[PDB]
């Protein structure tokens, strides 16, 4: 199975729609495709070729989104390293992933990694002149993105294009799409909650509002300058309900398990969620209509859930197991884990939970 | 490779959303799943077994929706049949599909087919009871779900095998194109045995969206239905659109999308549509692509007169002549590609051979792309007329003949002489000098395209889908 490259096609369809807003600048999908194609050509100098793995160590910046896309446009597996890890946790992942290159800037030490992988500077690269024929097709089964978990030795999740597509498509079926929808990301892009938005973006043709970090003053401000409708966050960011109800603009906040009592019915629409690196973001959600159920919601469309071993009756504890086309086929270079992980199509999550009488998920600490 | 049954799962997730609105009687997804599972067990009692092929012959009713989902839950290929087919045409498709059963009702002549297939009556079937069964919990994406015959406009009708994969991707791409909300409802007033209508049944379970179902298109009933049930989406052909326009000042507030298939809307229909606030999405598509594969948003309606639009997300078009790709505006055959395109015809090897190149399907339509990639559909490759150094595209001519307004229906075929010369066949509102309107044609058409002779009739050779048979006007 295959699909024409999401970014390319998105550009051909609605070229002057806004892809990325970062700082105060704007990128159209026409620009984003042009950006990503340039970088892709400039990496092709440097000997980067189809089939290679390339790691990315960067903060949320326009140039990171180009970087992801330039990899796809080359056919390069991308590894997005967590910048808040120690340098050694990262060197482990570079060797384990088979990375031939690391793309980063001047805020990190390239000398700390040059001994393992050829090192490339984003800004110094953007200035170079280069000749290249892109990959117009994405294979739905090819790995797109290799993301690590971190609880034994972190396993490298092979996230396919297909996984990402079905993740985005299933989230739409669940929350709906709108031509004036805009998603705000104040979370790190190397984490899946933020990487998913990038793919949602090209697939829906939706705008993403990108912030390097979560500043309440600078976030609740750009929500109004830019009319954000969609925002994904953790409890901590939510905690900043300094003002106080929710703007008119916001129709959805996407979420660990909920704390105590909302706080606040008046007046934010908060969606609770259960997901993991292996499910390429959420697989289960709880609509604000029933904020007072617990606790995690029901399975997304096209996805499945059993609390099992074995197959447990309603309201009785067991091992949560997930299934669906948004779930990864296999960990990278983990034969033992792959066999241990999967029972007949299902993924053993290693989590404690049950389903109530109506089939809602309840995750346990 | 596999998904949970969309009806089951929809029933598990949002059990109290309205699935169906028929008459004004409403049916939930829980109720729909129940109805269907019920009907399923009943059918299983008639030796209807997983892997068989039940054909369905029904007017748009709730019981038809049940029957389609039932076949899914039993693992049975559902063949749906055009209820305006002649007995002969109908028996042909029953034989050719390898149908064992024919689910229908008393509105038809059951015993007239009782020799080829085990008939069954939808209503008398609902009355009985049988052993509960299971399940069938999973749709295999690459399995034929439904089998749908083309209209046979250009030869003996082909059976299109439409996979669950196909239907799923058709629903998803359309949603990427049009958006989807909780508040959305879709009104089908065209037959459910047409892909335009059937695909709404799948849009429903997958989105969890209410389908407002009508047994036929009566403009007053539609307008009432639209407002009473707060309909936001409607599928329509050019005549249905022209009628909704006549009977309104402004467009119903509830409506946000009118998906127009079947052919382009002429410029006056559109300006009136823009003046009156009608949001019209023109579209191109076929049975083989499981409804629309190309659409054009209202914003480009006037700017791109005569265009079907651009491909839906995940889908592709291209234009080829003699194996080579075509420059912008260069005429050639429309070819399509996508997860929503059927992978193969049912039992038509010659057609499968000649219609696929590399994942691409040859539609047998001629068209072109403009510099920006917008599609323009000309005409069927088969009804092309070559008056030497042609071409005359009969739809080009026919379009000008309509809007006389003397002309109500117009058709054009090629006679032969010293290469082929265009003849036109007209149905008349009023009387028209002939011509002028040859002069009426002269202004809006190059000299070689104008019809040499004009003939007159009361009806034109149409098949069971009201489609013009141009090869048979010479009669
Ligand atoms: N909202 C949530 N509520 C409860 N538990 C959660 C939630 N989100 C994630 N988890 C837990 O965290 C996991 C997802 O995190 P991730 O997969 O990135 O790391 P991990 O699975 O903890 O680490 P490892 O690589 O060792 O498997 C899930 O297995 C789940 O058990
Ligand atoms: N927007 C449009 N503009 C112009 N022509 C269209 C448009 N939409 C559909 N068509 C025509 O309608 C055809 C689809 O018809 P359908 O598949 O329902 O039966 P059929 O293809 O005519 O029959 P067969 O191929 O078996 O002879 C397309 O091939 C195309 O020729
Ligand atoms: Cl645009
Ligand atoms: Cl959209
Ligand atoms: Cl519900
Ligand atoms: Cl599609
Ligand atoms: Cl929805
Ligand atoms: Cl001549
Ligand atoms: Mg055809």
């Amino acid at each position: 199975t295959e699909q024409p490259n999401w970014l390319m096609q998105r550009a051909q369809l609605t070229p002057e729609r806004i892809a990325l807003i970062y700082e105060d600048q704007t990128v159209t999908f026409a620009e984003l495709f042009a950006a990503s194609k340039r970088m892709a050509e400039q990496l092709a100098a440097h000997s980067v070729r189809k089939g290679d793995t390339a790691a990315i160590l960067l903060q949320n910046r326009a140039e990171m989104v180009y970087a992801v896309h330039a990899c796809f446009l080359l056919g390069v597996k991308a590894v997005l390293l967590n910048t808040k890890l120690s340098t050694h946790e990262r060197l482990f992942q570079l060797e384990d992933s088979g990375s031939g290159f690391l793309l980063t800037d001047s805020s990190f030490e390239k000398k700390e990694y040059e001994h393992i992988v050829q090192t490339i500077d984003v800004d110094e690269l953007m200035k170079e002149a280069a000749e290249i024929e892109i990959e117009a097709y994405m294979q739905m089964d090819a790995t797109a993105t290799l993301m690590y978990t971190s609880t034994g030795k972190p396993k490298g999740v092979q996230q396919t294009f297909g996984n990402h597509y079905f993740s985005a498509v299933s989230s739409a079926l669940n929350l709906g799409i709108t031509e004036q929808d805009r998603w705000l990301i104040a979370l790190p892009l190397f984490h899946i909650s933020g990487l998913s938005a990038l793919f949602k973006s090209v697939i829906y043709g939706m705008t993403v509002v990108l912030h390097q970090r979560f500043s309440v003053s600078d976030v609740l401000h750009s929500i109004n300058r830019h009319e954000v409708t969609m925002i994904s966050a953790v409890q901590t960011m939510l905690a900043s309900l300094l003002e106080e109800r929710c703007p008119e603009s916001i129709r959805c906040i996407l979420l660990p398990l909920p704390l105590l009592e909302e706080c606040r019915e008046k007046g934010f629409p908060v969606f609770q969620s259960y997901g993991m690196t292996e499910t390429c973001s959420q697989i289960v959600t709880l609509s604000p209509e029933f904020s007072m159920e617990k606790s995690a919601g029901k399975p997304l469309f096209s996805c499945e859930i059993k609390i099992e071993g074995q197959v447990c009756e309603p309201y009785e504890h067991g091992e949560i197991m997930v299934k669906g086309p948004n779930v990864m086929k296999s960990y990278f270079n983990r034969e033992s884990a792959n066999e241990a992980s999967f029972q007949n199509g299902w993924l053993k999550t290693g989590d404690l939970g049950y389903l109530d009488n109506e089939g809602f998920l309840y995750v346990l600490d």
